[PDB]
């Protein structure tokens, strides 16, 4: 039921619009492709979920001989509209319908897409380009490669303190005759368990972050039902711990040259943003000590993760946890 | 699926507080029931769709002996909550569940609701209400009672320019090296069969509203499926017409007094705000012609309704259509 507003969601060309809008984003998979323009001339590419199709026409553009455009969405009719408009119906051939269940009639030597959400693994699409490895020739390659997910401790009151003044509402002991302060604790907590999605200024960060990388030449589709991402920070600052912050970045590892698509908060904005995850409560630690515990992403059925984080202060025992839903998250920008 | 998606929207008191702080919409529920205390004093009520559960506090202000107060939501929980602290527990009893499926162990004596969606139809909960009435004494009443819908034809280039405007990715016949171009009408098409949701000056309506109204005492759940408003306009003013303004109002019909909650654009906006449908393309009436057409509401599997307008302007045979998805509005507020 969730798959099916998923692709309803997706069949709209304002939604498509919406994403192609995002320089960092078109440019860095423009520049992937045709920098490594070697890789695709004369070969044989699958676009695993096409949406409009650019990318089939940046492989075409680097002179792919086939390029195979699957798409479940309605949005596969305006891609078959633009290869025809194009005069790319001899090299693009679209495929109504899930990767899962088309037929294609040969193997392929490099699959693109652009199957990223929050957080990397959010709407759960890198488990439909994993799913598309049973067309890749052995040889063959895939656009993006890997991916990076980062996170790392930070401090900021005023997003801990906004959780508690976005539910006032729910404080009032006499609104109409109603006392409402009973629920102002569910509110809150309701509140903290939405992951936020904004950006912020790079000096919240209190330590260097933790990398864990998805290698998709190598992981299986069932891989991604449940990632489990350790993690001991060396803190450089001293300060109340709110949460944990996350980015992730995606290369892109041709025969000519890698390429990095970064959505760090070192780096030009995308659509993609950060993600944040409060703490229930927030940690002190000094520059010096480590915090210690574990990200744990459970794959759900609204195309989405549970998060589970729990840290601890090694130095103290100081410990806090929260358990949050990806399918909820707060839009701050 | 539709039906999963919907209760779990309304199980987070975030948005159950965002309805709240609508002043027009609590003040005028709450001026109705104790306006009319006589009716609810001693009396039996069944709350239908209780959310928060404040019209069974007002309802219990009122002096109501029993409050039955049906949720589906999670919110159940949190409305019981509510009535332990505010000591109401001998008055007021939360049944979680569908009100289609759960048994009260009596009749009662009124049904108070807020069923009322976007165009008064929207989310179709007021088939949930009327399905409701299998409780409802022979003598029994309904708050709200009756309600209106009202349309009326307008003027406004700047929102049908919009239209255009929005689509300007699509216009592009030179895109990181791929000619856009050939969508830019379907892309246009898409922006045009979104309703619009948003207010305005009432200087854009160019006649006296047509009404239609539903009788919440003498309708059926099935009269909802389809819904018919034929319309002539006598045009008061000379200029292009670009579509359709809908708003509604709710009578709550007492025996002490009848009190209106009005979503009209002469009165102070709401979270409803008013909802305007385009034509494909605009009609030029001068003022003294007439306008004539339909407006039929089909509801559909999202909990929503598709929305066919056709229209002519009598002295010239100039007519236009649409056809809208109430699924996929454009909120330009
Ligand atoms: N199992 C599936 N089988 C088939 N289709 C599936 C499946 N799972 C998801 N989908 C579709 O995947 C799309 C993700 S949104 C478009 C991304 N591609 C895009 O913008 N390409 C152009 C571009 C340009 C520049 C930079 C990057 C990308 C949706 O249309 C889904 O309906
Ligand atoms: N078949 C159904 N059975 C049971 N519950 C159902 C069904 N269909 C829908 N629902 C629920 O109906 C609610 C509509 S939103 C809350 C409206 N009530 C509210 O604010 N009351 C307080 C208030 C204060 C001031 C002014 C007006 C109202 C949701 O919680 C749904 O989950
Ligand atoms: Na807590
Ligand atoms: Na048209």
């Amino acid at each position: 039921s969730s798959a099916v507003q998923y692709f309803q969601f997706y069949g709209y060309l304002s939604q498509q619009q919406n994403m192609m809008q995002d320089y960092v984003r078109t440019g860095t998979y423009q520049r992937a492709i045709l920098q490594n323009h070697t890789d695709f001339k004369d070969k044989i590419v699958l676009d695993v979920g096409c949406g409009s199709g650019i990318l089939s026409f940046f492989a075409a553009q680097a002179g792919a001989r086939k390029i195979y455009a699957v798409e479940a969405s309605t949005m596969a009719q305006h891609a078959e509209v633009l290869v025809k408009s194009n005069n790319l119906t001899d090299r693009i051939v679209v495929i109504p319908g899930k990767v899962e269940e088309v037929s294609l009639p040969e193997q392929v030597d490099i699959i693109i897409s652009e199957p990223m959400g929050y957080m990397l693994f959010n709407e759960r699409m890198l488990e439909s380009y994993l799913h598309a490895k049973k067309y890749l020739k052995p040889s063959g390659n895939m656009f993006p490669t890997i991916g990076d997910v980062h996170l790392a401790p930070f401090t900021d009151e005023q997003l801990y303190m906004e959780q508690f003044t976005k539910a006032n509402f729910w404080y009032q002991p006499s609104f109409h005759g109603v006392d409402l302060s009973a629920l102002r604790g569910a509110a809150v907590d309701e509140y903290f368990r939405q992951p936020v999605v904004d950006t912020f200024d790079i000096r919240i960060l209190m330590a260097k972050s933790v990398k864990y990388t998805v290698n998709f030449l190598e992981a299986k589709e069932g891989d991604l039902h449940r990632i489990e991402i350790p993690f001991k920070f060396h803190m450089l600052h001293s300060g109340l711990v709110h949460g944990l912050a996350f980015w992730f970045d995606v290369a892109f590892i041709g025969s000519i040259m890698t390429v990095w698509l970064s959505t760090a908060p070192t780096e030009p904005l995308t659509h993609w943003y950060q993600v944040r995850c409060l703490f229930q409560s927030p940690l002190f630690a000094k520059a010096g000590d480590t915090l210690s515990g574990t990200c744990l992403l459970i794959a759900n059925k609204r195309q989405s993760y549970d998060i589970s984080i729990v840290a601890q202060v090694d130095q103290t025992g100081s410990k806090s946890s929260n358990l949050l839903d990806l399918k909820n998250p707060f839009f701050r920008y």
